[PDB]
């Protein structure tokens, strides 16, 4: 017997060049809980199920886990574009989701069963700006550019667009791609030919690689921000060692000195050879809620006695109230389920002068 937890992460499509660092958190994860026992000696059961790349294929994925797995709550999805639609389904279902990573503005708001452990582009972006000025004090001019077709996208540009202002920079312009686009030579060249001191991406893995490499490209020599859609070796990829300086925010630390982040990053490190990616620690962070909360549910109502349907309900409630010491610091959560947690991080990106490997160098 075992207790089934379902994952509904992008594990196909270019999505997954952000899902899959997700999937592999949450199966160092399974381990490390199993290993411990699980739910007061029940072993967790994860239950995969790839939502793809779009919002049907995360609503299947909701349903799938909801009515045919059986499970006791949902970690994900991936997007924030996939979160909008797809939530919804959970929230009427009375089936508790935690999302590992997915920062639009609003997402809490969605209801009573959405929580996140990802605190929101308001408090992650502008950390990467501040980096960038010190960097370089006399940056004046800024040119950004998002993905108008992803909800993330446009709820990050929105805080950064701020941010420049409030710096009391020149916004000098704003352009717009597709997530789906490989080309950018119109809209780079005519951001390169207003002279930005400094450009901000804000799209997803493979365009924000393709787009910083045809800057570097087209002989733009300034810094550049990556948002979190960039947030990923597998960048490095695709501009190779023009992905060089990249400047992206970031809301967890290998460093961070937490007991358990360090049994995780350990584990992680052994294993993929080099430190955790932000959102494998989310992942991990994610089904560590679910592990706590069900022990802890557990040992006041003894949970293999409870039927599903008030199982999920009072689930969600305890998951609610938790205090969780996570690979991300020590985090809680608000009313409605927006994650209250503290400290940011910037990192950059340093590509070997071949450009076949590099590392995210964390600022000091
Ligand atoms: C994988 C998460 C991505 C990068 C973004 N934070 C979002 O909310 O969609
Ligand atoms: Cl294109
Ligand atoms: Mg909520």
């Amino acid at each position: 017997n075992t207790i089934p937890i379902g994952i509904a992460l992008a594990q196909t499509s270019n999505v997954a060049l952000l899902g899959q660092e997700q999937v592999a958190g949450a199966k160092i994860a399974e381990k490390y809980f199993n290993d411990k026992g699980g739910v007061n000696g029940t072993p967790i059961k994860l239950i995969f199920q790839d939502t793809a790349g779009d919002e049907a294929g995360t609503i299947n994925a909701f349903q799938t886990l909801i009515n045919k797995d059986k499970v006791v709550g949902i970690v994900g999805p991936t997007l924030s574009q996939q979160a909008f639609s797809a939530n919804p389904i959970a929230e009427r279902a009375k089936v508790p989701v935690v999302g590992p990573s997915n920062t639009a503005k609003g997402i809490p708001e969605i209801g009573d069963y959405v929580a996140r452990v990802s605190a929101p582009v308001s408090v992650v972006a502008p950390n990467s700006v501040k980096a960038a000025l010190k960097q370089n004090p006399n940056i004046k001019k800024v040119a950004v550019f998002f993905a108008q077709n992803d909800a993330f996208s446009k709820s990050e540009t929105e805080i950064f667009q701020q941010t420049v202002k409030d710096q009391g920079l020149e916004l000098v312009t704003v352009q717009k791609f597709q997530t789906t686009d490989t080309d950018f030579q119109s809209q780079a060249t005519n951001a390169i030919n207003l002279k930005p001191d400094l450009v901000i991406i804000s799209g997803l893995a493979a365009d924000g690689g393709n787009l910083v490499r045809q800057l570097r490209e087209l002989g733009y020599q300034g810094a550049i921000i990556g948002g979190d859609g960039l947030n990923t070796s597998n960048v490095f990829a695709v501009c190779k060692a023009l992905c060089d300086g990249v400047l992206i925010a970031q809301a967890y630390s290998p460093e961070y000195t937490g007991e358990i982040n360090k049994a995780f990053r350990q584990a992680y490190v052994d294993q993929y050879k080099k430190e955790p990616p932000q959102f494998s620690a989310q992942a991990f962070a994610a089904v560590q809620v679910y592990v706590e909360s069900l022990k802890a549910l557990d040992t006041k109502n003894k949970v293999s006695k409870i039927q599903l349907p008030e199982l999920r309900t009072e689930l969600n409630k305890q998951l609610l109230t938790g205090k969780y010491n996570t690979p991300l610091g020590e985090i809680s959560f608000t009313p409605i389920g927006e994650v209250v947690q503290k400290d940011f991080y910037v990192a950059q990106i340093k590509m070997e002068k071949d450009g076949s490997q590099g590392k995210f160098t964390f600022l000091k």
